């Protein structure tokens, strides 16, 4: 369990040299009508219809270790996101790739969790005309946020399939735009809640698996991961995933998971931008396996953090 | 169709004064942080994590020609909105609307669309304890908002059954729970235009009707009205339609309405705060009956609008 060690410790001096530079904007900055400003300053006007009636797209790139995380599969999956929702990016894509090295330079964060938001604008789709539409961006960094706190991933945390809610169908919203209707998804924490773990897995409704609240869901059985193919978001870190499977020589099948695997697993990950490769040790209450982290996920979280330096997925930021 | 132009005729009315008093305060006003400011310039932080993933819940109540209506039942419906989501109003409902009267007198606005929102607050459901939770209030009025123009009322517009989308279904989020996570009606929205007509209805994909973009449905056939029980807002507007319905001694049978009623039909209309009565001409580009405003819907229609008058619905504003 050393590259845990390294990946966390360092991560840790990171934090400790951070609070002793004290720099006010190291809590944040947002950007909004073309101006930065501080995070606790930065507020969204109620005339914002697309915001209101949560009319948007988003998606969220990392920075880990002063280093930028496959900034441009997340760019390009927003581009994506906003043309199945008819939007389009209000300003062309190498300047928002500017202003957020800009931003996260300015802040000082070399552990960052950065969010990118596109709305519909001041005028919603109900009733006006398309001239009259006029798409707004906003933009976030802030420091590193975890699903799974690094205390808890050497170990794994407690999941549940929920019973009381189901993932909202891709006929009602299409899960791979990636969107902040959270309905589903928040009834699942508290159901994970009062039944005494912290993550849920929510199925189809049809007896397979399908995601969490803000993480895909990957099962290993036999030397072979599986992941959902239908009803879930493309992750970018379920991309790097196959990326160190296919390396490590171990295959993955994206595909329809059914919720009966899930109990016969030898071992279960989450994965998300926001913490990265996130073990399972028990599900409904019962042990994963041997409630053990598994060796295919340490693999798999190894490989992950080892990325983080290579150049064909980051590059380095000037601070 | 007498009682429609006084209707429409006293509000072009009001319309035409309050231009003229010129009053900026007529564009509308907010309350957002126990402060009332200008609509055009009332702004929500980027921290609330409720608003950002549209964990909140909302209602819409009315002021028509001075007189709020049935704001106790928007009040009451909000509330048992808040505990179905585990939130908490933030001020005693008293307050609530004693600030909502103010904010409408203060407007100078006789005719106004009246917003109020609670959501989670600045530290969100995932990884908060629950004594770090504390939820905020948001309150906006502002002049009435037509789903349906006056000028198109007295004709019906176009709507079709929408075969691109369907519902989320209650499984996923509650509908009863009035809630601003429209990517499901927005779709219809877009396949409406995209299919020449306005006003999408969204089946629950299992071959019934449930609501559109904001308003509920019904059905007359033979001389009763039909609107779906389940998978629907339980409407403020749709509960005055059973009013006025027993009172004329017409039925109304809150049940499943299958998809193929729609199209036997003899008579469809919409019904909504944000516009009241709307009649239906015609769906999927055919003509409902004979293509006019019905009998019994004019009679629905004309009801609607008698009881903005009555106390038991209804008390004036002193401006
Ligand atoms: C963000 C998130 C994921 C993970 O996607 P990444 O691109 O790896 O961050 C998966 N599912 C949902 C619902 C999410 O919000
Ligand atoms: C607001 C709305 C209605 C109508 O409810 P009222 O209380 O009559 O205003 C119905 N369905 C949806 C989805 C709505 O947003
Ligand atoms: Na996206
Ligand atoms: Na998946
Ligand atoms: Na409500
Ligand atoms: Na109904």
């Amino acid at each position: 369990m050393a590259t845990m060690d390294k990946v966390f410790a360092g991560y840790a001096a990171r934090q400790k040299a951070m609070e002793a530079a004290g720099n006010p904007l190291s809590e944040g900055i947002a950007w909004v009508e073309g101006e930065m400003v501080p995070l606790h300053e930065a507020r969204i006007p109620m005339l914002d219809e697309g915001f209101m009636r949560s009319d948007l797209t988003y998606d969220v790139p990392s920075v880990w270790d002063g280093r930028f995380f496959r900034l441009d599969d997340h760019l390009s999956r927003l581009e994506a996101s906003c043309a199945k929702l008819r939007l389009k990016l209000p300003l062309p894509r190498e300047e928002v790739k500017k202003i957020l090295v800009e931003m996260v330079a300015k802040s000082g964060i070399r552990d960052a969790f950065v969010e990118i938001i596109v709305t519909r604008g001041l005028k919603g789709v109900r009733g006006s005309r398309p001239e009259e539409i006029v798409n707004r961006l906003y933009m976030l960094v802030q420091p590193y946020v975890w699903v799974m706190e690094p205390e808890v991933q050497p170990v794994g945390g407690d999941a549940v399939i929920a019973r009381t809610v189901r993932r909202v169908p891709p006929g009602s919203i299409d899960p791979t735009v990636k969107n902040l209707q959270w309905g589903d998804f928040v009834r699942g924490l508290f159901e994970a809640s009062d039944r005494g773990a912290t993550y849920p897995f929510l199925t189809d409704g049809d007896a397979n698996l399908t995601e969490g609240s803000g993480f895909n869901i990957v099962l290993v059985k036999d030397g072979v991961l599986y992941t959902p193919d239908r009803g879930v978001l493309q992750g970018v870190t379920r991309k790097s995933v196959i990326d160190v499977a296919n390396a490590k020589g171990f295959e993955v099948r994206v595909e329809y998971v059914p919720v009966e695997a899930a109990y016969h697993a030898d071992e279960i990950f989450m994965c998300t931008t926001a913490g990265g490769i996130m073990p399972i040790r028990s599900l409904d209450g019962k042990p994963v396996n041997d409630g053990k982290v598994g060796p295919i996920t340490k693999a798999i979280w190894d490989g992950y953090w080892e990325m983080h330096y290579d150049p064909a997925y980051s590059f380095e930021i000037k601070y």
